């Protein structure tokens, strides 16, 4: 019924589990987003809301375009322009 | 096509309508760009220096959710017992 990554509620139906040895890519993602290792505790929710999911894929998408991109931009110059 | 790069994604930006990522109204952007990929992004003359629309929007919506991702870390230990809290 909670949301683990926003706290606010989700379903316990159509709120993937987020512990469950698979979407260890949703665990890896947060902590790439935020820093944050979070740890399976029983007090705390296991779920992640179907909103938090979409934002999260949509994140994770927008920090690999971007380191890509910088390498991209990077290849596009002459070795003079290379600095620093 | 310097003027009409995106820096963050490297593609077409509408000039007038793609924020210049080093002015003083916008340091917040690199930080939250250094947030999300671990990268201080640098004004050199040879690379693009402004941020195209859809990466604007897409990069708000990133910080909102990691914000909202610490925070929520937060407010479930204090919606804890401290019995319950001994745990973490
Ligand atoms: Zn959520
Ligand atoms: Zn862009």
């Amino acid at each position: 019924s909670t949301c683990r990554v926003c706290a606010k509620y989700a379903s316990n139906k159509r709120s993937p589990k987020l512990f469950e040895r698979s979407n260890t890519k949703m665990i890896d993602n947060i902590e790439a987003l935020t820093g944050l290792r979070l740890e399976n505790y029983g007090c705390l929710p296991d779920q992640i809301c179907e909103c938090c999911s979409m934002e999260l894929a949509s994140a994770v998408k927008l920090r690999e375009r971007c380191i890509a991109a910088q390498r991209e931009l990077l290849l596009g110059l002459t070795e003079e322009q290379r600095q620093g």
